[PDB]
Parts: structure tokens; sequence; C-alpha cells
RNA sequence: AAAA
């Protein structure tokens, strides 16, 4: 009878409620999420979408009580909406986590909750959670207790309190490539990883933009059509000794010939040491079984996998599980929107780790793919994410990047880090680092 | 001495206490400026600089006082801080505008001067973002600033702490140097074309033929041992060779287009594609195609979209160089320089405008998370970035719903529009941000 | 300016 509720105020960011409400629910009997109504001629959305989620995931259940706000800024309104809403039974403790919503919810909530409770019968508590030092503080009370190592979440919760759904994800078993070139697969990962291991990703790199990606990448479904593909060899031919041909059968690194060779004999790109050039005969459907899979994987899948292999040992010697708080290829999408894709991503403890991945020198490209991984992270992990742009540059221009889509939030501690060529060998432990301070 | 002070938490926002600071800058005598120090071990960096750029901005002077707080989630590290910092002189009000900071920060400070001041008049105010209205606690006013707050490109950026602002005027652009006596010509064919909505038959045609010919080896087109190796290249492909599609598949608009450049600058020869002679040199090919493909690659979508809105902001008393501009730049110390094709400032809420004439989904998808982070780095948290592109209007609305980030309003802060727009987009920009 |  001596009942106790919790008060959480549903703002645009679910997660740090999710933890809140995590560490605390065993405590509490009630709970009150306070969200806001929607109101499009005040330009004010709904947060209950995310209340719901809450109350989902947190199987709060039919302990649960909803209050809406009709405007989440106007001090006045919010006031009457909790003298007339807010649960009028007689409770022994409420406990106010004031850490989402408007500031003005946050100052006109608590005072309201203070004074109606300041019968010494109730106790009344505040607390907040830091995500600068991952603590819950509670008022008045030294007490600061550490949720950065106690509370976790797995990828499917925090993409669905995100409002996130069909997420999908491959592991180091379920690798699609592996299954395309099957039987091939792993001397084909073990030849490119010995070759970042020997600080050969710049010159693999260097030889994929020349003469590779002048070969294979020149047209939009080239590879798809047997016409198409003779038709640009034939044309890549007039160049002659400057030709990409020329340059891929006499100056193609041995390291690189071994990488090729790995390949099935049914999905190599060449034939001895000159390039496989289909003759009349080859049907279209022919020239895709025997190409496509080989060039895409090497045009850069490769190395989301060579990274993913080197993270995995890693986060295994940690208390990480592999689909829950790591994984390759995420993909999830909103209701009746649009799907985006993450090469790499990884939780620690309740903060999202999102990795893209390109093997491109150039500045310009890797300023973009870092705009991505950087909007991405956000949206589907909160604005506390982590967001790790691994590229093939030099350090100069890594620390160049890193200054350009720097975002101040308020902390010391960086979220948008970018890799580059050199940290390649032992990228793994660079993440580790990185990720696990 | 019946001294007033206003009360600022400042956060890593600096620009709603910027406009909450112009508002009630001439009603009080001293200002606290409420930051946050920094310290390392608890991750939290320090939001001094915020403080001084508003001093600075704001013209306080003397009457500023810095607060820094050392801990800005700790109610107790708060307290004691403001109990030890807070100033000591009679006043008659106190006016705590509690928009920015943390919540501990809000609700500490809040309550701190609530018991401290409150027969003394005591008030607390808020910045609504979403209907640009200051919210008073006691007094129960709503004031709308949406359309009397103003601020410049300048002073804006500076808050965010960018320096080194430059951008160019409508009269001042680049390439009307570069076709001088003849920009006016070439811009009113151009512009005639896509209000005819023939711009997607010219996006069409500069992706072939129109790169095909003049878009290869780095400098190709400055180098005439490179340009005529690369047409010999092409009219070895008879068939399909991008040459005889620009001779014979050229359509009436675009020959109008390119015959409204000068004599030295035309990419044609008649009816026909201008192949350089051998006694043409490498200034020769350069000066008459350089600017030119420039120009037509691109660039021109820039200005076109420039000239539409132009007329509607003066109508509306905007001024140039201080509400909108074309080619801005900026950067932050030591630090890389960002490129945005147009600004324009509507009240006090930066809108970015990224332009792309490309149809293509990733490489449109690729400037939206640009122009997204762009516009909030320079002009905070509350900005909008409109990103116009080719693609057709399907492709625009996914995209729009594929960037779209949840903040709490119901207005896109996120608009994209496609070649569908062109030939109305000073008003379809008109009415996005001022309606 | 709805985990600064
Ligand atoms: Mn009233
Ligand atoms: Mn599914
Ligand atoms: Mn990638
Ligand atoms: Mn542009």
């Amino acid at each position: 009878m001596n009942e106790k509720v919790l008060v959480l105020i549903v703002g645009t960011n679910p997660l740090p409620n999710y933890v809140v409400g995590s560490h605390l629910k065993e405590k509490y009997d009630k709970f009150v999420l306070i969200y806001s109504e929607k109101n499009d001629k005040i330009n004010q959305n709904s947060t209950y979408d995310y209340a719901k989620k809450l109350k989902e995931h947190l199987n709060l259940n039919d302990k649960c009580i909803f209050l809406p706000l009709s405007d989440v800024s106007n001090s006045e309104k919010i006031i009457n909406d909790l003298r007339e809403k807010f649960p009028s039974e007689d409770f022994v403790e409420v406990h106010l986590n004031y850490t989402g919503g408007t500031k003005t919810m946050v100052v006109h909530i608590y005072n309201f909750l203070k004074e109606k409770f300041k019968n010494n019968k109730i106790k009344f508590e505040g607390s907040y959670l830091d995500a600068r030092d991952y603590k819950l503080v509670y008022d008045y009370s030294e007490e600061a207790i550490s949720l950065k190592d106690t509370i976790k979440i797995d990828i499917n919760t925090l993409l669905s309190i995100h409002l996130y759904e069909d997420i999908h994800f491959e592991f180091y078993d379920t690798y699609s490539y592996k299954q395309k070139f099957v039987d091939s697969f792993d001397k084909i990962s073990q030849e490119i990883e010995k070759a970042i291991k020997d600080d050969k990703g710049e010159d693999f790199v260097k030889w994929l933009e020349d003469p590779f990606r002048k070969i294979f990448k020149g047209e939009n479904k080239l590879l798809e059509k047997t016409a198409k593909f003779k038709k640009h060899i034939e044309k890549l031919l007039k160049d002659n000794d400057s030709s990409p041909i020329v340059k891929f059968n006499e100056k193609t690194p041995q390291f690189i010939w071994d990488i090729l060779n790995a390949f099935p004999e049914g999905k190599k790109l060449n034939d001895g040491q000159k390039l496989w050039i289909p003759d009349d005969k080859i049907t279209n459907d022919n020239l895709s079984s025997r190409v496509k899979d080989t060039v895409e994987f090497l045009n850069g899948k490769w190395f989301e996998w060579y990274v993913y292999s080197q993270i995995k040992s890693e986060l295994l010697d940690r208390k990480l599980k592999e689909g829950e708080h790591f994984g390759i290829s995420l993909k999830a999408q909103k209701k009746d929107s649009p799907y985006f894709e993450l090469d790499i991503f990884l939780i620690n403890g309740y903060q999202l780790i999102g990795i893209s991945l390109t093997t491109s020198s150039t500045r310009r490209l890797c300023k973009l793919k870092g705009f991505e991984v950087i909007h991405r992270v956000r949206q589907i992990g909160g604005d506390e994410s982590k967001a790790i742009l691994i590229t093939g540059m030099d350090k100069s221009k890594t620390e160049d990047l890193q200054k350009d889509l720097a975002y101040e939030t308020g902390s010391t501690q960086k979220r948008f880090v970018v890799f580059g060529i050199d940290d390649w060998a032992d990228i793994g432990s660079k993440i580790c680092e990185e990720v696990f301070k």
C-alpha cells in the first residue's frame, strides 16, 4: 500500500530514460511517463511513440501512466496539465529523473511535484543522468552511481526505442561473401590480411584505383553484359602501353596476383598473368557469375571484413556478445521509410559506436563519409553516440578531417574519430583503445 | 542604485542566449553569464568561449559578470559555486533565462535564485525554439521574437566560433568576370530554358554527351595534347560517339544556350563541336573552353537559384551580405574551411542551401549529410538545411525521410527539392523558408 | 534552445 512512483520526462532522446528505468524499475511500483502532445500550429511534435517504446522495452505494463502535456514550452500550460492529469493517489516516495525534455518541462515538473509532495510523509528525490561521466546523480545527495558498465543494451532494443525496425545484420559465421566464394573465402581473407599486416594496404588501394577500377568499374553495368565489357576492354587497348590492361598484366604486384589467384577457379578475373578477356561466346550470365562477386568484394567489401575480423577477437576477450553488442552490415528502417546501411556497429555498455569504412585516400569523399556516419549514429543511437571513420588517408589528412567535422556537445572526449592507412595493420587495437576508455 | 540583473546559462548553443540578450539588454544593468569550466577527468568541456563571444557581440562591457561552474552535473557543486560567486549587490529585479545549460544547471540555478531573491522581483523566462516565443514564468507573457530580433551572418558564425567569413554579392559574383559583357546574356538564356521546364532535358545532355567530351583527364581542357587525343579516342567509337550525339542530337534550346557565350568562349564551331587545330596552343584551348565548361558543368545552377530568390528576399527587406549571400566560406581556428553554396537568415534561423544538378541517389544523399552538419556547426541546433538536387520527385521524398532527424518540431529542418522544382525554385524556397 |  506504500506506493512508490518513478517519474520520467520523455524527450526526443529515449536512451537516457531507458538506462535510468532499467536501473531503478525494481524499486518502484508505478511509473509516470510525461510526454508531449502534437500541435503542428505551435511546431510541436509528440514524444508519445518514445514513451510507448520505453514502456514496452522496460516491461512497465499496467504500472505505467502516460501523462500528456499540451505545450512543453509554456509553464502555465505545463503546470495546469500537471494538476489536472498527474496521478492523484497517495505515494510514499516520488522520484523524478529530470534528464529528458525541455528545460521548462524540467523546472516546472520538478517544482510542481516537490510542492505536491512536500509532506514529510512523502520522500521527494531528484535524479539526473550525466552523459559525460555515465553516472546517475541524486539531488543534494553525494551518492553518484556509475551506470556505464552496469546497464547494458542490445542493438535491437537501441534501434527499437529510436523507432527503427526490420533490423538486420551479419555475423562472422554468416558473412554473405563466405557463401559466394565458398571453399575459398578463408584463403582469400588470409591473403588480404597478410598484405595489410605487411603494410601493403596503400599499394593495394592504389592498384585498385588504377588499374582495377579503370577496368571493372567504368560503366553502370558493364560487368553485367559481355558486350559492353568487351567494348570497354577494346577501348582501353587503344591507349596502348599506357592502357590499364597493360598495367594490370605487367605491373601488378605479386601479392596482388596471390590475392587474385586465391579466388575460386570460376570466379577469377585473370587467366594466368593476364586479364581474362571474355570471348564472343561468353554469356552475360556466365560473365556475372565469374566477375560480379569478385569485383564487388575487391572494390572494398574486403576492408569491412578485415576490420571486423580484427575487432571480433578483441571484443571476445571482453564480455561483448556478437549479434547483440557488435556486428557487420547493419540495416534497418523507420516505418515506411528508406533503409540505412552501417558497416560495423559496436555497443559499449549503452553507447553506440558506429564504424564506417572507406579505402579512399581522397579528402572529399572521406569528408562526406564522415558526415554520413555522424548523422546515422545520432539517428539510431542518440545524441551521445560515437562515430568512427576508417579511411585510407595519411595522418595529417585524418587529423584535418576530425577538426573539420568536429561538433561541440560539452564533452572533452571526441565523438567523431578518424583513422587512417597507418592504423590498418593494428586496427583492432586502435579500435579497442578508442572505444574502451 | 536600483540595479536589475539578467542571468543567462551558457550552454553549447549560444544563439538563444544571444537572442534573449539582444531583446532584454536595454532593461538590465548587470549580466551574469553562468558557464562551465573544463575538467577532463569528468569529460566536461568548457563553454567559456561562448560566454566570451556573448559578452563581445552583446557589447556588455564591464556590466558582464562571468560565473564559472566546476561541475555542471553535481547539484552540490553548482549550489556551492553559486553561493560563493553570484554577485552580492542589492538588486531590485533578478531575471533568469534558463534556456541553456544542462538540466542540473537549470534546476539548481533556478531554485537557488528563487530562494535568494523572490519581496524582490524574481522572474524566469525560456525561449521556445519551436514557435520563437520568449515565455515568462511569473508575468505569464509570451512575446514572439521571430520578427523582432535580427542577426547577420558575421555575428551568427562568430558566436559559433567561426572566423574569416567571406562570400560574394550579386554584383560581385565571380563568373561575371569570367564572362565580361556576356554573363547577362548567358544567364538569361539559361534562365529562360529552366523556366520552360527544360531542366530535366538539360541535365541529361550534360551527363551525355557533354561530360563524355569535356570531362576526362585532369587538365584535359588545358592541354591540347590531352584533349586532341581524347577526342580522337571518342571518334574511334563512331557508332555511339558522343561527338556524333553532340552534333546531331543536341536540342534547339541547348544550341541557344551555347550560342549565348561570346565567340572566343563557345564550345561549338557553328552547329558542330569545336575541335582545336594543331596551331591551337595550351593557352588558346584553356581561354576558349575552361571557364565555359566549368560554368555549364554546374556552377550555372548556383547562380540561377540565387537569382530566383534575390528579388523575393529584398521585398522582405532582407539585406544582402548580412542576411543572405552566395559562396559562403569560413573556418574555425587553425581548422579546415567549409563551403556553403547559399545562405539565408530568416529572423535568427539560419537556412543553408546546398545545390547540385546530380540525379544520382548516392551522391545527393552524401550532399544531404553535408549540409545538415554544416548548418548545425555554424548556425546551431535549430538551423534549417535545404538540398536542391536534380532527382525526380520520388527520389527527393525518399531522401527527405531518409535523413530526417527527430528534434521535437513538426516543421522539417531538412528539405530536399528536385528537378520538378527548378522552374519555380524561387517560390518553392520562399514558401518553405518564410511560411 | 526536448542526456548542455
Ligand atoms: Mn493563469
Ligand atoms: Mn526482417
Ligand atoms: Mn563503407
Ligand atoms: Mn554545390
